[PDB]
């Protein structure tokens, strides 16, 4: 189980690493071990966190630098912020990924910012 991709809109792809290995950063789900493993390998720093919500078999939410973020399945990350992604940007996002399991990364005021692909 390793990180195979890493999707984003604006942002770099490695910002979109580091929030979310941040958030999945004591996890213990294989899954998550990989996305933290794959910040690790690339040396990336993950920014601070002070506590955090998990929901099992949903996903995980964390604090960054004063905005939530949270990461984990399509329909639940898109549900945790007000914000909503342009119809535009998620055929862009589903057609990239179209071309194994996908975490979805989202951000308060943001919407889905990224996503990661996993095999």
């Amino acid at each position: 189980p390793v990180v195979s991709g890493v999707a984003s809109l604006g942002y770099e792809e490695q910002e979109v690493l580091k929030m979310a290995a941040a958030v999945e950063k004591t996890a213990t789900h294989p899954i998550a071990k990989a996305i933290v493993n794959e910040a690790e390998s690339l040396n990336l720093k993950t920014p601070e966190t002070r506590g955090q919500l998990t929901e099992p078999g949903f996903g995980t939410l964390a604090e960054i630098d004063g905005r939530f973020v949270a990461v984990g399945s399509l329909e639940w990350v898109s549900d945790r912020f007000l914000k909503k992604n342009d119809s535009s940007d998620m055929v862009k996002l589903e057609s990239l990924l179209d071309h194994k399991t996908v975490v979805y990364v989202g951000r308060e005021g943001e919407g889905i910012i990224g996503a990661i692909a996993i095999s």
